[PDB]
């Protein structure tokens, strides 16, 4: 049934490998890029953050609307921020960030269900990315090399280390089962991290822009 494909390479019933064209990349390259990015992407709504926040916003909002969606946002970075260089295939990274952000936005407070992102939900979105990056770069090292899976091993080591990150999974084993959904025996970065980033977001989602963090001072 047809004959004109000649011959080519072959493989077995599995191929957890990739080919970028004799490129190559590891913590080294991932470290320098994430270093410039991390520096660009805010993480504490500081003076430099507030400004940038408005800058990048006016960017995607070059159409004049104030109500952006996902598709428009995706291409925005995918074409401007160009996060591909560092992370291989990140159209999904922003996808999950845009979705959750919007939803998680109302839940806490209440502004009505919609589908677009506002200056507020936008701030939460960026946070998702920034965090998701810290993890990947923080796991690849405490984990294996050409791998992206997690196991009870890095779990007990990351459980504590994670606590420092900013979140507090408290109960571990119980969570390992929750985040899990394939029923195999392990969890992938994007999954384990999702639980982290999100949490760190619901806890640090506190609208600062003011002065009311630590206590005022000593009493007696």
């Amino acid at each position: 049934m047809g004959c004109s494909g000649s011959k080519d390479t072959t493989n077995s019933k599995d191929g957890a490998a990739s080919k970028g064209g004799k490129d190559g990349k590891t913590t080294a390259d991932r470290k320098v890029a994430w270093e410039r990015i991390r520096c660009a992407i805010p993480r504490d709504k500081d003076a430099e953050s507030k400004s940038r926040r408005i800058e990048l916003f006016k960017q995607f909002d070059t159409n004049g609307t104030g109500k952006l969606g996902f598709r428009e946002v995706l291409d925005g970075c995918y074409g401007i921020l160009k996060l591909d260089e560092f992370t291989t295939h990140l159209p999904d990274i922003v996808q999950r960030a845009f979705d959750k952000a919007k939803d998680l936005g109302n839940k806490v407070k209440g502004v009505g269900e919609e589908d677009l992102v506002e200056f507020l939900e936008f701030r939460l979105m960026l946070c998702y990315i920034y965090d998701i990056f810290e993890l990947t770069v923080m796991f690849d090292t405490m984990d294996k090399d050409g791998s992206l899976l997690l196991e009870l091993q890095e779990f007990k080591e990351a459980l504590p280390k994670l606590k420092e990150w900013g979140v507090d999974i408290t109960d571990a084993t119980t969570v390992f089962n929750e985040i899990d959904t394939n029923g195999s025996g392990v969890v992938t970065f994007d999954e384990f991290s999702c639980w982290a980033v999100t949490k760190k977001l619901q806890v640090c989602g506190d609208p600062d822009g003011e002065e009311n963090g630590a206590n005022e001072g000593n009493l007696e």
